[PDB]
RNA sequence: AUAAACCGACGGUAUUGUUCAGAUCCUGGCUUGCCAACAGGAGUUCCCCGCGAGCGGGG
């Protein structure tokens, strides 16, 4: 990578270009090893999305109807519908599992990282 | 001056040792190469000399 790739893609990042980085890192990438974790599907998980003629149609076409939604994660009673950031990961060795819930699972980001202070008016790298 | 540019897939290695291809076997029997023949035939032979139809001496 250091040999074959262009430098300076990481100088400066933005609201979008960063948020996307964070989500992508949490779900679709396996970094960084060494006592970090990747969740929940695993590492290198693959996505499958139905596509439409327009982003609008597309984003909806992959939304889950309330009952189809209800069938998969209904149990609810042991719900947590609170993101890692709203309510934190319960520290170490837990276990509990299977009670992740409708929301807290999809936005499950276990990177456990504090994004540095924002800066500047200039181009996104 | 192009997912380009700058850019080794690199180094070390016996395929080795033992081994008759052997013993037996007629290619045998029958045929013609015969008939005719003066080695005929024809003096051009190119140049110099000497003595006269020709004769010598020279290349």
């Amino acid at each position: 990578c250091a040999f074959v790739n262009q430098p300076g893609q990481g100088e400066a990042l933005c609201g979008g270009c960063t948020a996307i980085a964070l989500f992508n890192q949490a779900n679709q990438a396996p970094g960084f090893g060494g006592g970090f974790k990747s969740g929940l599907r695993g590492g290198t998980p693959v996505t499958t999305f139905v596509r439409g003629i327009d982003l609008r149609s597309t984003v909806l076409l992959n939304v889950l109807t309330l009952p189809r939604l209800q069938k998969q994660f209904p149990n609810e009673s042991h719900t947590e519908n609170q993101p890692t950031w709203i309510k934190p990961i319960k520290s170490n060795e837990s276990i509990p599992a299977s009670s992740i819930g409708f929301v807290r699972g999809l936005f499950w980001q276990p990177a456990h990282i504090e994004l540095c202070d924002p800066i500047g008016i200039g181009k996104c790298s």
